[PDB]
């Protein structure tokens, strides 16, 4: 095997079409299916499989109350066939943690889970499902990952990292790692104020990463990495269609260097594709909550603001709970393209349905299509009473 | 791997033995057992694998109430061992949607499954496990395809699609499949008049498609595909022993170009083996519902109005359910001829049984002997009154 | 991979050690394992399996109800891993019916399950997990096999078939088979009266099978087999330490040539391993009931009408449950000798166990040693209180 | 494949890492996890696995009642996917019996159980799968093994048994296993007075295991093995750092060829890395029971009798349940030196929680750092009421 190289240019998006679904709540009403949350999906050469972080409790089980909290000693990350649940049967753990992120470099895959107590948390990083590097916090605030997967070129894999207040300044670094050692790191760089949970992707040999300024903005912190230079940039997507959530209404003109203000202190992991016309924005529907999900095409969304929609595709009815969602391509399929890829996790459970005690998701996923597909919803589709 | 190509005729059919058969609704009173209907069987190179949409659901889930509805954002098609039941833990996800097919080439593997609403529907094309192409619906009213396995010649896999009303003309397509890609489409020719759920087999480079007119016709309707070509057929059964259900008492002579009055607006997939006087026909016992199901074998049904049964072979009692049928073959095995074989769904609960609140089946499946074996019969084998 | 030759001859026998036991009565309380009987062990050149014949329903399920029945539409030959119990999920079906056999040659696996109604049942030989050769019934009454494996040598393997009454004169017959095909069959030949469930093992280019004469004998006949001529020869064991069940009291003087008379028209399947000095007897060690079982060591068992055992071993107390008990080997393991092995059928619930309204079984399987190692006992293990 | 050689020494342990935790007693609360104890981790060359003594019932089954209990006939050396929990349907049975060890020689691995009542146990020496070697009690007293991984050097597999008196003199030997056959043993020499339950590892070619002195020592006996020309060496850790439980307070001043008296008859399994200045001891944090669990760097400490820590970490807290604790490594990573790694077995049930019947664990797994990571600690995080 040789390392994978982003040799080709992203396929024409003119919609989306449904990829994989797990149906996760629905199935674990009665089997043994772990309590989830921080999905994402990545392709290895030969297989696609779904990941996220275990809670370490079914969600029929006396455990999962409780499971709302983020960072306990029983979360892992875990993967497990695509479109079957998470199941205590079928999952495989990658490796143990709260915060992670996984890609496959075309040799072998690379994951990495963070771990420990707020102030004094660790990365490991597994190359070849052994562990290699180890990196301690650097700001003792919760040192936290992408949640979503990396990507690689000619065995460079760069990860983004943020370590310190999730509603301030922090100290974001990039890393490039290559067969799980450390090349290299920069301190974020460029005009985004603020980086969380980055979604990546890559194309022609530069990198993409759709982040979350938890912070100030409501608008979508991008940055840009050249993994060969082993350099990036940073900005802010130009667009008024604002695509963090909560948000303000959107505007008519956006901002490219600062965040756009009106939401403090809040926000939710998300993506896009930015390919000139081709460009593609996810959001959630609502501006106040995480509910519905929608992708709008915004030509040239990155770079000009006062861009606007000119085609769209209702993922999640606003009526359903979406959550997260971020990129992922198969970089080992046939043809002359890269076909986008996405997933949006499902939130079932607290805050928002707390007559039940858990937390949990499922995960639904599309890829683009170069035809104009009809849409349809794609909810969770569990229904809470049963689990009363 | 070369792709397959159809060298062999038919083995001679003189009995039909017990190939699969996976008990899944007995086994799933107490195990987690998924929901299905439309299963069907489908053989690669080195693996025999039986078939179904799940409904994202197991049979004593809460979630089993409303599954007698057949197209939801729920459904899947999955794939599990040969004569295992679809559980939870062992069965893989091919593609996700509420209509499908299958077929190995020889190298690798085409899925095909449609999701959507009624009037924007969409068939994702899967090879070697990952999408390919995409069709959109052509009539806007629930584009459909053949609930059992497609069959490959030189890598060549036609597929038949309807689109359109269910009572009455619509739009049937015949897609000829390469590596997922389209080389050709035609619409239904010949004089067929109403076409769905076409079960197909192959022989000596000829695909031979026994589908369900759902409009007018008792008879069933049969197209004969080229693949070399790419051109076909249709026409009807010829013989008086009429194979759709519901459907009137058999007549002494059929109808070779007409649906063969007397019942519309409804039927069962169900499926044929024309090849002169080595023909076999499956139906229900019952002309009125889902019950029972035989074998007939009726020398030259294809082409002879006046054909009736010499020999046959007891399948289903009567007094037990069952369900879609269809066709596949191991186009794999050792010897000189293709043995014929065939499947039979096994409904259970709604709309027949309407104690319980879901509606799943198992499978049962033979194949045919050159000997004159002795007959069983092969019921589901569950006990409703236990899910009570 | 070339087919197995039976050239070595057995390992000198001076205890025996445990092998496999899969506790599945005991761990099916609260799992989801299938309800079986008729057990056996067979080895693959890089793997050796369970095998047994399933009820088609759960411990725990509802369908448990009524197993003690020997032959419905929901029973398969299943195999699974080495000392795994035979759950839903890791249970792998070889094929469809109430009476099996499987061996492997060297280069693949045949596998044989019998189905039917009492006086229309058929074999159907499956070869490299494809169905290849069909034997309906010759004489319409309880066509059945071996239920325990077969052996192979160069590619030739015989099985024994009965078909007839278990009460009396049947038509026994052995088949030797090759890739799934008939070479041949014979008659059964020499001075056994009746044959039932032969256990069978391989040695020096000679198969030696003990069966069950279930019409008129308490010792147990032998057929030897040369699976290069394709002939056989059968007898019974001389010895007066008789192995059937139940049984007379133990004489001083047993026959050779005639069934030893004393119970009519019942039994149990048992085996031996008949090599001059090193000759091994298992018995249950109740004369009345399947209760304890243990090995004698009987030199010249076979051929001398006044042996007495030298050496023995408990396997399971009298004060426990045992049932059916086979011979296999390893004939793939390294080393200049093969080690005799065998299982016992522990069986639970009815008709000892009639609190339960199911009949199933654990295995416990033992090989031998050249120690002289220390004895244990190896009940089923569970508690049947539990299950009420 | 060829045999491993322990050609690098350890790399320096500045830290520990997690490496995997299952949270069996959390999961299985709710699914069918079999009920274990005496867990280990041990590598092959392409995966490293969890394994231990089942009990051969689920926790949530009614046989967990009475698991406290060391030694049945339903006990098992199981394995399963790292950090996984041990379910019904993902272990694999690697032999029957109630004391076990396991190690991987580059070519294949070796499994050792032993099984039989009190005064009448064997050891089944299993290689490649398949046993190849019996040895029966010496001293018929519990015959019995480490309960973690051996070593091996160029086939060459040492492995540490005891036979005889917990409380009293014993006869342990070292066996020296090559492919499963036994080539040397030798009886314990040197100054160590009683050995249980060695914990060992391979550096340089020398393995180091660290043992439970059960009669009379509250300092670790250590024995050293030179597997090139099969001799070893015995002593204590002379450190006045106390590794055993229970244990009298930590002295001033330990003892090298004796026992550190003040408590007797008991003790816990347990290990070191014992490497210069880069040693260090894991220990429970209590002097009196099983609970929490410390990593101490203590240089020098096999050799200097006043050597106290100079670094430390926190693995479980004193107010968590800890237990039997071994070392493993992956002899097959990349890079220049061998990583330490550890397990924790964290004991719930009896006889510390007694309101419930049954007694479990999980496992908790950690590998060294050359990094100076943040702590955190690591329990078993089930609630146990939730079983009540
Ligand atoms: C079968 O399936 C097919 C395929 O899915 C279905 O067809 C799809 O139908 C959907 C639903 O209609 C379409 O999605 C919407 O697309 C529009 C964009 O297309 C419109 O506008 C285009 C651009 O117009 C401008 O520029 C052009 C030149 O470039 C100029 O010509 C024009 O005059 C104008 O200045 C038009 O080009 C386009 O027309 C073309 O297509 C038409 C078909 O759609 C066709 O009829 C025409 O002939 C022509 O070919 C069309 O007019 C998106 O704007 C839209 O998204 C907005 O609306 C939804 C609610 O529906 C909302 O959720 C979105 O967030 C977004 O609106 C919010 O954001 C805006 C931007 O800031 C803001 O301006 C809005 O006020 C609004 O903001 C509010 O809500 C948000 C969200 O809660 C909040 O954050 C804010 O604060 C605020 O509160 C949809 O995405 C698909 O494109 C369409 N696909 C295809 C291929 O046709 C078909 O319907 C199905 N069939 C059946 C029978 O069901
Ligand atoms: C052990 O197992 C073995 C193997 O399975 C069992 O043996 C099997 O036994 C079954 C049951 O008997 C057989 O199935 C039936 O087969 C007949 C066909 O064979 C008969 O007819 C043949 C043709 O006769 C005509 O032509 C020949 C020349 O070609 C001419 O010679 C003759 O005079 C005449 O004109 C005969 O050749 C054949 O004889 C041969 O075989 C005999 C053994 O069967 C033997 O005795 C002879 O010596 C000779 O060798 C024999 O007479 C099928 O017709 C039949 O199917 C009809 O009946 C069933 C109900 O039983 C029904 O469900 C079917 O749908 C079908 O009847 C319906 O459809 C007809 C066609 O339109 C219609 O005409 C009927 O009125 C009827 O219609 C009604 O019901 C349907 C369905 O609900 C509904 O849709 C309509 O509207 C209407 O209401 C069976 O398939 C096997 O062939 C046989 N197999 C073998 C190899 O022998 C054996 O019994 C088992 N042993 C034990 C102890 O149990
Ligand atoms: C640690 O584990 C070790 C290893 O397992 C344990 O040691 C084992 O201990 C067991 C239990 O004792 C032994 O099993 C029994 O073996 C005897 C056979 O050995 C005896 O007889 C030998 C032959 O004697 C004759 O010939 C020799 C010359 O060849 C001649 O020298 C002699 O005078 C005589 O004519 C002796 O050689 C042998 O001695 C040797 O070994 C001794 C140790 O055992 C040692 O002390 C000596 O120094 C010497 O080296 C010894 O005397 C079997 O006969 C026996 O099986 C019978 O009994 C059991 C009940 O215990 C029964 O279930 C069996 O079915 C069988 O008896 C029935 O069948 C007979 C045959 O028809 C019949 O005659 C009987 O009346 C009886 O029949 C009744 O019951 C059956 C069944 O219900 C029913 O069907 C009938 O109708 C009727 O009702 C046992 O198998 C192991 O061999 C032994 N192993 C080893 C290697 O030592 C050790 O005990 C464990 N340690 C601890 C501390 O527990
Ligand atoms: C973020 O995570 C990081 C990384 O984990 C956290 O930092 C870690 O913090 C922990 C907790 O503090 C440290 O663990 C302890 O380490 C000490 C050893 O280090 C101390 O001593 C060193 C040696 O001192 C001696 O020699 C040096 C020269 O070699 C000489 O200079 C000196 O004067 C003296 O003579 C010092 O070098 C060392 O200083 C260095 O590091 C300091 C940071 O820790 C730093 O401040 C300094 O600048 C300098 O660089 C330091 O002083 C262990 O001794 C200690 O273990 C004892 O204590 C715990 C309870 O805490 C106990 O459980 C242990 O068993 C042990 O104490 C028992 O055993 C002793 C030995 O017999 C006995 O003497 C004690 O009385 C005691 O015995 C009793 O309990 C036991 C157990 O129940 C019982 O059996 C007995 O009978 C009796 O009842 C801890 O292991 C880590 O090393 C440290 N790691 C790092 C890299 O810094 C950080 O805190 C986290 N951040 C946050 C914000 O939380
Ligand atoms: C700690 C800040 C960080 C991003 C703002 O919080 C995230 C927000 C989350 C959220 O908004 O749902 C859930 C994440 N599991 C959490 N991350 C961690 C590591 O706890
Ligand atoms: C039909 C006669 C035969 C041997 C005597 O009966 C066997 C006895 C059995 C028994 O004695 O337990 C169980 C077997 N499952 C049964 N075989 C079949 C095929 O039903
Ligand atoms: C028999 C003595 C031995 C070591 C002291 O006891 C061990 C102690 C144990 C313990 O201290 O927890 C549990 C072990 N399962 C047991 N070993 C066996 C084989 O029963
Ligand atoms: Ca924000
Ligand atoms: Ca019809
Ligand atoms: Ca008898
Ligand atoms: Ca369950
Ligand atoms: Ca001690």
């Amino acid at each position: 095997r040789d390392f994978n190289n982003l040799t080709k240019g992203l396929c024409t998006i003119n919609s989306w079409h449904i990829y994989g679904k797990d149906n996760a709540v629905r199935i674990g009403e009665d089997s043994d299916v772990l309590v989830t949350r921080e999905p994402y999906v990545s392709c290895d050469p030969d297989e696609c499989r779904f990941y996220a972080l275990s809670q370490g409790t079914t969600i029929r089980g006396k455990h999962s109350n409780g499971t709302i909290h983020d960072r306990s000693q029983y979360r892992a990350l875990i993967s497990w066939p695509l479109s079957s649940p998470p199941t205590v049967y079928n999952s495989r753990v990658e490796c143990i943690g709260w915060s992670s992120t996984s890609c496959h470099d075309g040799k072998t895959r690379m994951s990495i889970c963070i771990s420990g107590p707020n102030n004094n948390a660790s990365a490991v990083i597994w190359y070849n499902r052994r562990p290699v590097t180890e990196i301690n916090t650097w700001a003792r605030n919760i040192l936290r990952t992408q949640e979503s997967e990396c990507v690689c070129h000619n065995g460079v894999c760069p990860v983004v990292f943020t370590d310190g207040s999730a509603t301030g300044p922090a100290e974001t670094r990039i890393y490039y790692f290559k067969e799980g050692k450390i090349l290299k790191w920069e301190p974020l760089a460029g005009t985004a104020k603020h980086i969380e949970e980055c979604s990546c992707y890559g194309e022609r040999a530069e990198i993409t990463c759709t982040c979350r300024d938890n912070w100030q903005g409501s608008n979508r912190p991008v940055i840009r990495i050249d993994p060969v230079a082993m350099t990036h940039t940073s900005q802010y997507i130009c667009s008024p269609v604002l695509t963090d959530n909560p948000r303000p209404n959107d505007p008519t003109v956006g901002k490219c260097n600062d965040p756009y203000p009106g939401n403090n202190n809040n926000g939710v992991k998300g993506f896009s594709y930015l390919d000139g016309v081709n460009t593609w924005l996810g959001r959630t529907i609502s501006i106040a909550s995480r509910s519905g999900y929608e992708m709008l095409k915004v030509p040239n969304a990155l770079t000009d603001d006062k861009s606007k929609p000119t085609q769209g595709q209702t993922i999640v009815l606003n009526t359903d709970w979406s959550g997260y969602s971020g990129s992922f391509m198969d970089y080992w399929a046939e043809g002359e393209c890269y076909r986008a890829c996405f997933y949006v996790e499902l939130i079932r459970g607290r805050p928002k349905e707390d007559k039940v005690w858990w937390t949990s998701n499922s995960i639904v996923s599309m890829c683009s299509s170069t035809e104009f597909l009809g849409q349809w919803d794609w909810p969770d589709g569990a229904k809470i009473e049963y689990f009363l």
